[PDB]
């Protein structure tokens, strides 16, 4: 997160660090069984870290879980990072408290202007690499989407939206992906792609989550 400040340890109690010997990606706490992130953080040898703060050291309140299976959606295009979204099944039911709990699904999409928060421990600059050790917090407004579009002419497809500054100074980067996008409680967003990190004119683009919602119902049902 680029431009942020700290979150304070476990006030975003839905945030999940996905982690091969590492950190990568994020991705969100839906259910006691179930995180979704986004497509493009797909590997094999993911285990889900829950209730961190500090990723380098154990802290208490952690819970490792390694993934059962992950899928990524049918319709994923990794040329266009449309359809950026997967699901991956806990191998063991979390342990649900203050500091791991599950964030809901929309049951409508959020409008322009609608004020959310971002969150997780990607690259803090917009030039060069700086990791953090704790978790780190945005506060981004959904831009409209003729700015959207106007941003990034011929690139944004229905399910995905805009969020952040033109002003550039403040974004998600690199590390983010996968991590929600929280808007009155609900999860709107995944970090999904951009251009650089916090350029202006170039805010960050995000997988449109209330699209994806019957799909994540229908597959959780059957799984
Ligand atoms: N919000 C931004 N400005 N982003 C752009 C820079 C980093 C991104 C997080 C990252 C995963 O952690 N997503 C990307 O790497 C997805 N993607 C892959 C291809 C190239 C494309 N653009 S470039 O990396 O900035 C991109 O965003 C989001
Ligand atoms: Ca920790």
């Amino acid at each position: 997160i680029v431009g942020g400040y700290t979150c304070g340890a476990n006030t975003v109690p839905y945030q999940v660090s996905l982690n091969s010997g590492y950190h990568f990606c994020g991705g969100s706490l839906i259910n006691s069984q179930w995180v979704v992130s986004a497509a493009h953080c797909y590997k094999s040898g993911i285990q889900v870290r829950l209730g961190e703060d500090n990723i380098n050291v154990v802290e208490g309140n952690e819970q490792f879980i390694s993934a059962s299976k992950s899928i990524v959606h049918p319709s994923y295009n990794s040329n266009t990072l449309n359809n950026d979204i997967m699901l991956i099944k806990l191998k063991s039911a979390a342990s649900l408290n203050s500091r791991v709990a599950s964030i809901s699904l929309p049951t409508s999409c959020a409008s322009a202007g609608t004020q959310c928060l971002i969150s997780g421990w990607g690259n803090t600059k917009s030039s060069g690499t700086s990791y953090p050790d704790v978790l780190k917090c945005l506060k981004a407004p959904i831009l409209s989407d003729s700015s959207c579009k106007s941003a990034y002419p011929g690139q944004i497809t229905s399910n995905m939206f805009c969020a952040g500054y033109l002003e550039g100074g403040k974004d998600s980067c690199q590390g983010d992906s996968g991590g929600p996008v929280v808007c009155s409680g609900k999860l709107q967003g995944i970090v999904s792609w951009g251009s650089g990190c916090a350029q202006k004119n170039k805010p960050g683009v995000y997988t449109k989550v209330c699209n994806y919602v019957s799909w994540i119902k229908q597959t959780i049902a059957s799984n």
